[PDB]
């Protein structure tokens, strides 16, 4: 069965002083087509492209997306890099050059075998109004808010089919 | 030239051409979690809290569906509310949390293991933690028996590391104030 609350806590340790100031900075996902992904994360989800890095020899680019005010992005190159990479909760989208031309290529979202990663999740003020707008924009849904068992929780998909949970923190406790 | 050239990297201009300003309806959206399935929650809780210094900020159990959820984050333990409902609203409104999904029974199934996304079929790559000193953090990780994908001075990007958790998910260990002098 599951762990009890006491057992789970016994498995946890206090933060060592050496981990002071550590922060969970990014989640990296590979994207087939950066044009489609950038449109989705900025226009549909409202994130900001805070940094773009290109690696010509290794043939890939990185796009960092985050919920930051665009006016906070530093102008200087090195300051910009340090600022973007010290923001909490960023998405690092990796574009391996040439995948958009390969009709037989697609990335795996982790929700069918083999499974592992499941989804990223965005907290919103109102799951119903967010999803009504997503519907109007033609967003693909795994789960609309009242579909299935948990009412008021949704799962949408990005252009690669990665699942994105849409949740209201103040309604999670009464889910079902 | 005649044939349509292969797609390559986007120019900075091409990338910005696909970006739209944020609609006001999304102004309070936040990136709250990354969900990873874990084979054994005991090993994962020990790793994330003892090795990486994260805090268990919420635990959820779903008896009928036979799974539990463990939320880990870099939060002060004293900020965790006492009441069950207040605790949930607070934990699920924190930015940058990890949601660990334990499907009951995987820990005793010797034929089972999750996939980390870095071998066929690929998708997800890694999570990343920003630290003040990659070399000192990785020296400690080595002392603790942490599995590495890339030590700080391994490969071309010196000063950047990748470690793995109990399920083999990759975790980047980076110092944001030195990333600009990489390459
Ligand atoms: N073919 C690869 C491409 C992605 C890739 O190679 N990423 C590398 C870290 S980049 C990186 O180090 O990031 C460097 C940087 C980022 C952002 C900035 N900035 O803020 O501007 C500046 C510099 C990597 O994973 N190395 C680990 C290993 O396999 O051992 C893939 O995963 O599909
Ligand atoms: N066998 C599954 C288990 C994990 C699982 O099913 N999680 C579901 C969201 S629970 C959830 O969203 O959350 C319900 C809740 C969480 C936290 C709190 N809280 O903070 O107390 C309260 C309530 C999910 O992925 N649903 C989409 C689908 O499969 O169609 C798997 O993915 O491996
Ligand atoms: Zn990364
Ligand atoms: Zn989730």
């Amino acid at each position: 069965g599951g762990l009890t609350d006491e057992a789970a806590l016994s498995c946890c340790s206090d933060a060592d002083p050496s981990t002071k100031d550590f922060l969970l900075q990014q989640t990296m996902l590979r994207v087939k087509d950066p044009k489609k992904s950038l449109d989705f994360y900025t226009r549909v989800l409202g994130m900001t492209l805070i940094q773009k890095c290109d690696f010509p020899i290794m043939k890939f680019s990185l796009y960092f997306l985050a919920y930051e005010d665009k006016n906070d992005i530093p102008k200087e190159k090195d300051e910009k890099i340090a600022w973007a990479l010290s923001r909490k909760a960023t998405l690092e989208l990796t574009h391996n050059w040439g995948t958009e031309d390969d009709e037989t290529q697609s990335y795996h979202n982790g929700n069918s075998d083999p499974r592992g990663f499941g989804h990223i999740g965005i907290a919103v003020p109102d799951v119903y109004s967010a999803c009504k707008r997503f519907e109007e924009l033609g967003v693909k849904f795994v789960k609309k808010p009242d579909d299935g068992k948990m009412k008021g929780l949704a799962f949408i998909q990005d252009p690669d089919g990665y699942w994105i949970e849409i949740l209201n923190p103040n309604k999670m406790a009464t889910l079902m």
